[PDB]
């Protein structure tokens, strides 16, 4: 009954007992997850975490959490594909957990540049964030295909769908991310 669900991109895996749960490090006392869901929750009614380990720290906020398929798909796009496997609805701005100052118009750019494409990304004017993207319904099954075919590279697949990047580099650094603990020091 919305248009576009988002969603946060809390990883997968656990490939060794995990190590850091990047997503619940805490940025000026709140988990950086949490600053990316409350992001998204100005722009957007419906918001869920696609996570895999801690669940239960994961749900404390009230929102749905879902878990990846048995397949154990590689990277991002396995977070992708479950989440569109187990919720309806047309649209979704994906955007990973580490990107905790991302705009209040990312929904409302990404859409009015997407020019009949099925999927958008941002570009921050130095590099992609593939990540952070807008897709349509119609690319699970492309989707599917890909993971099923052992793939896992993100910019391959986003270019196969037929996508394109949007230009976000008038928004000075909404777009940094937090990649380690180190880093993560700095910004508090
Ligand atoms: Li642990």
């Amino acid at each position: 009954m919305t248009t576009i669900t988002g969603v946060v991109l809390a990883g997968g895996k656990a490939r060794a007992m995990g190590g850091v749960d990047k997503g619940l490090l805490e940025l000026n006392g709140k988990p950086l997850w949490q600053h990316v869901a409350d992001a998204l929750m100005t722009q957007l009614s419906h918001v869920v975490v696609n996570a895999n380990r801690h669940q239960e720290i994961y749900q404390a906020s009230g929102l749905k959490v879902i878990e990846d398929s048995l397949a154990d798909y590689p990277g991002p796009l396995a977070g992708m594909l479950s989440v569109m496997q187990q919720e309806a609805g047309e649209w979704f701005l994906f955007c990973p957990c580490d990107t905790p100052y991302i705009p209040p118009d990312l929904a409302a750019r990404l859409n009015h540049q997407r020019k009949d494409a099925p999927v958008v990304w941002v570009h921050d004017g130095e590099r992609d964030h593939p990540t952070i993207a807008l897709v349509n319904r119609a690319i699970e099954p492309l989707l599917l295909e890909y993971l099923q075919a052992g793939e896992r590279r993100v910019m391959v697949f986003m270019r196969l769908a037929g996508g394109h990047a949007v230009d976000f580099s008038d928004h000075k650094d909404a777009f940094v991310n937090v990649n380690t603990p180190e880093e993560l020091a700095r910004w508090q």
